[PDB]
């Protein structure tokens, strides 16, 4: 209704890639309470979303379909799921590791912070880049078992290439999603890069962004061994997110937001065939 705890299945293969690229061991069990603190996270995001930017997506043409919004579902349900969501993502957190769960309200905060960054600054894209970071993040820190001896080495563990690569990913073709709201997101005091350059200049600044996105994807395959089946599928991911630029500058900007949904498949089923 509010929440599809199915649609997380494409959120799951970006913590496995971070558990992975940490090269420490993890068992069964971590794998499953991993999956979880990911639909928790992604359970108290969707519905704070809702929650937040409720006042401002009643005015929205585009989305007065919305629950929340036409009714369906009440303020108590959604306030209910964001709970629920926080106590799963720290139960989880906390059997995991002591670093997890240590790092559990910052990654939290990460994610509850979003639907707040329109009313301040021009660069929401950027932290849902972040969002979609924490689960890489995330994942890498579960990874250890708590193997780890301090705080220095987890932070040392973390495949940053890909984490600050799949961040501006997720900021680029959220700029390019961004730009149906030009119009909208500039009557009222809400932000973002399509609104503050033009439409043209914000494909730009999607190119720009794409491109070091690109750029990274490239430099984790010479910076980890990354085996010739992860090889393919860094080919196969940057091939993708040429045509999601590609369909927007012409125009055919719906088409190039699905094609975003191809990459979690591609590294998804990376990540399987070991
Ligand atoms: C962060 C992850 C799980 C991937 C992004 C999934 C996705 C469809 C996000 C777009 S929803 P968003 O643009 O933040 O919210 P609205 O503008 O639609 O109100
Ligand atoms: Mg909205
Ligand atoms: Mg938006």
């Amino acid at each position: 209704r509010l929440v599809r705890i199915e649609h997380t299945i494409f959120s799951l293969p970006f913590a496995y890639v971070g558990a992975l690229l940490s090269r420490y061991p993890f068992t069964l069990a971590d794998a499953i309470l991993m999956a979880a603190a990911v639909v928790g996270l992604r359970m108290a995001g969707m519905a704070y979303n809702n929650i937040a930017d409720l006042d401002i997506d009643r005015l929205n043409p585009r989305t007065a379909k919305r629950p929340l919004v036409v009714g369906a579902v009440s303020l108590r349900e959604a306030w209910a799921l964001v709970a629920a969501g926080s106590a799963i993502y720290f139960a989880s957190a906390a059997l995991l590791n002591t670093y997890a769960l240590l790092l559990s309200p910052l990654v939290l905060a990460i994610a509850l912070t979003y639907p707040h960054a329109k009313r301040l600054h021009p660069l929401p894209h950027l932290h849902l880049g972040i969002v979609l970071g924490s689960v890489v993040f995330g994942g890498a820190v579960a990874a250890s078992g708590d193997e780890a001896s301090s705080l220095g080495e987890v932070l040392r563990s973390v495949p940053w290439l890909y984490v600050a690569a799949v961040s501006l990913w997720v900021a680029g073709f959220d700029t390019i999603y961004s730009i149906m709201d030009i119009d909208f997101d500039r009557s009222h005091g809400l932000g973002s890069i399509p609104a503050l350059l033009g439409p043209k200049g914000a494909l730009a600044a999607s190119l720009a962004m794409h491109a070091a996105a690109v750029a990274l994807f490239i430099a984790g395959v010479e910076a980890y061994g990354l085996g010739a089946i992860a090889t393919v599928s860094t080919a196969l991911t940057a091939l993708v997110i040429i045509l999601v630029q590609a369909m927007a500058w012409l125009g055919r900007v719906k088409e190039s937001f699905n094609l975003n949904l191809a990459v979690p498949i591609i590294i998804g089923a990376g990540i399987i065939v070991d």
